[PDB]
């Protein structure tokens, strides 16, 4: 029995509401093709590469990245795939996610010695970091995790973020836009910062997004308060 109000809850409901109750998949869609249009229209991007999603399936495809113990698992239409360094519970597959690699035609994970060795890419149409790039011993290796969830994304996939509290939100939102990821969603709950970042139709138009937005002093990788 999960808890009303949590970080469960809250991604349970965006997830509904992006995929089926609120297409909000092809209001950004709209919105990112008219951003496209401005910058052609401006002479900053020729002619890119779009990959649009087809309409959701039923069952979404869901990767559960530091997991714990599959909270989202029983949630209506979401097909769990679950993975924890030290998974609690036994419906949870172990793995360092840093040594997974994603790999184009296999359409399930793939095990050695029981550690999940390699992953579907463009497979999922979500992937969630719930409370995970904190535990990771680097800036450098928080941006890998964010880089795979992108490979493993479908084209207008979606990447949702839960992360402590204790702006660094702004670099964040840069750092992913320069990578592909648009970020459509961010809301505090108690405690923690719940956030969505969406795989653009063209990787490129997120990346000149980025160039645009870009600060003085921010960087490329993803930083937590405790590197200081
Ligand atoms: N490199 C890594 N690969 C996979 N999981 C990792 C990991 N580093 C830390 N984790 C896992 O990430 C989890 C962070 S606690 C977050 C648990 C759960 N997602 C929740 O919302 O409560 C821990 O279970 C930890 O084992």
């Amino acid at each position: 029995e999960l808890q009303a109000r949590s970080r469960i809850k809250w991604a349970i409901d965006y997830i509904t509401k992006y995929f089926f109750t609120e297409g909000i998949y092809l209001q950004k869609r709209q919105r990112e093709q008219r951003l496209l249009e401005s910058y052609r229209a401006e002479g900053k991007l020729g002619e890119v590469q779009c990959r649009l999603m087809e309409e959701p399936p039923d069952r979404l495809h869901v990767l559960d990245v530091g997991s714990c113990f599959n909270p989202f698992s029983s949630a209506p239409h979401l097909e769990v795939t679950a993975l924890d360094l030290c998974p609690a519970t036994e419906d949870v597959l172990q793995a360092d996610f840093l040594k997974v690699e994603v790999v184009p035609g296999i359409r399930e994970p793939e095990l050695e010695e029981g550690s999940v060795r390699r992953l579907p890419a463009s497979h999922y149409e979500c992937v969630i970091f719930s409370l995970l790039l904190e535990y990771m011993p680097s800036a450098e290796q928080r941006l890998q995790c964010c880089l795979q969830a992108y490979d493993l994304l479908l084209p207008e996939g979606i990447l949702v973020l839960i992360t402590p509290d204790s702006h660094l939100m702004k670099n964040w939102r840069y750092s992913l836009a320069r990578i592909g990821l648009l970020r459509v969603r961010f809301e505090k709950l108690p405690h923690i910062s719940c956030m969505v970042f969406r795989k653009a139709i063209s990787r490129e138009l997120s990346q000149h997004w980025a160039s645009i937005h870009r600060e003085e002093g921010m960087c490329e990788e993803i930083r937590i308060p405790q590197d200081d």
